[PDB]
């Protein structure tokens, strides 16, 4: 089913979905590499209780990259320059209880552009849902250490200030990587990240990197001063 | 083994294969998008009794698309502008008993083109075979119900007349889809449908769609008048 | 880590590595299809008796094609025209004793080109290693029988002399293939071999063919007199 179409306005109205959906289809006439500052926000709402936030003002590029990693990729068409499918549950649709609903909104859009939302539902229902979190490394700090235990994917900001980045595995060993080594290891799993409308393919973006965290419990980033570095991590948990 | 090459004539001779093959290789100098009305027919002939008909004048585009859905995709070459591999048995080659042979024929060709057939045989022999059937919706009917129980793949003619298409699953639920959602869910599994000779990739034909039917027992199509819609389905069964 | 960068000279000095690496990253400003005569050689000196030779002056095209067969492919970037990740161990890192080391060398380079080596280490340590071997068929031999039991992948040099090629499986069955049939079967499993910098893809080189050997015990090669045919095979074994 179709949810909304946005054109002219820089902010979307708070969109309510009452039917239990399982995936979101984002369509736009701006290519995946052209996205700059559009943000999305999704949460489940209880009528008498507390809301369950899944994504809170997440960059659209990071949201798209955290869901289309693997065999899939963002595709296109003659009319739509970017079509991306993002799964919101594990293997079924969100099981809505007596009074829950879903609320989606889009922020910081471009006036002269078009955005389309669609919802996908399937006969199965499930309780496991995907949650998005964000982590930051300051612009004035040299060495930082973050915990990524329990997360299964990360999108990091590619910046020329990064020099070293070391994983820590569940068995205690620490391995140090460079940006080039990380990019090659990332493209070893998913070679193609998008297919353009005319026919060419793009292997990955020039400023975002995807890291699959498997049996990894810690990350240490070693850089120089100058800029902030952002990680977007994703997890699966029961609501 | 090479079966035949066809040029000049609009109709092919009835081609007999006595060696047990397991797959066909179809090659031609016209691109996958340029195939217009070529038809293929395959059947196993028994000495005493009734023949086994696998494909009965099936369109060449649908025959190619029904077999190259998944990891594989139709390839290209400096000499051949279209190469496809179509499997006829599940994991081996057809078991020919004392008085059987396979016969293949091609109909409705073009005079100034070329079509080549090749056979592939395997060390294993099997009894399960692939059958291709055809269902159709006339150009005057509005709403149609089609039984697709037991099938594992379908190919639909993409037309602007089609508005809505609904599945019925094994557990009784009914889900409704738009052509755009169907196309997106289709490309989510197999993103690339063919690779051209110059290097560009094509994710899907502009007039055909491939649908993987998993636990689907019925389809309801809702359209407007103007054209005929065709479904080509494929099943696996023991002979 | 950065092992070496070679440019301006036609040979590289013997490079020593004392850390336990698991993979190599070969990057260069020449395309995969433009590699002509570069050769690589890797060997580990054990402190205990008997050294290990994993590659004995193997061609770089064959080395790159033998390790990037499957889900991955050789990629590119804005700076480097070819990047390939080649594994030397099964799933861990080559285990070295107190003072053992790995010596790598490159031969028959081009003066006006650039080549970069990188090493990848990973937390697990393993003893299973990948060995590359060279086999040949002379120019005065109508047919030759090659035993490939225990091998899992081969790369053959394409020339017009070959007429057919026969596989012998564990069952005892023999199947005869043609060069075109072999190419189609190979591209069925692996559709894309490399991605170019501009965006176009290449499904395979025009002079090298890659064959996956599964449950294959023997090979027959038939030809007409006049040419020498080269194979490069890979095996996995415990040392």
């Amino acid at each position: 089913m179709k949810i909304a179409t946005i054109t002219g306005v820089t902010k979307s109205p708070e969109l309510q979905v009452t039917k239990a959906i399982g995936a979101l289809i984002l369509s736009s006439d701006v290519a995946l590499s052209a996205l700059t500052t559009e943000k999305i926000s999704i949460y489940i709402e209880r009528g008498n209780g507390s809301n369950v936030i899944l994504a809170n003002k997440v960059l659209l590029k990071d949201f798209i990259l955290a869901s289309t990693y693997g065999t899939e990729n963002t595709q296109s068409d003659a009319d739509n320059a970017m079509i991306a499918l993002c799964e919101l549950a594990d293997e079924g649709s969100i099981y809505l209880a007596d009074k829950e609903s879903i609320k989606i909104t889009l922020e910081d859009l471009i006036s002269d552009k078009r955005y389309d939302l669609h919802g996908i539902e399937e006969p199965q229902q499930t309780n496991n849902l995907f949650f998005f979190e964000q982590k930051s490394v300051a612009s004035e700090e040299f060495n930082k250490k973050i915990d990524v235990q329990g997360f299964d994917l990360a999108i990091m900001t590619v910046d020329d200030s990064v020099s070293d980045l070391s994983y820590q595995y569940s068995n205690g060993q620490v391995v140090k990587y460079l940006p080039f080594e990380l990019q090659t290891l990332s493209r070893d799993i998913d070679p193609i990240q998008a297919v353009l409308s005319d026919g060419k393919v793009v292997q990955g973006l020039t400023d975002r990197l995807t890291l699959p965290l498997v049996a990894v419990v810690g990350i240490e980033i070693n850089k120089s001063q100058g800029s902030i570095i952002n990680f977007v991590v994703r997890c699966l948990k029961t609501v």
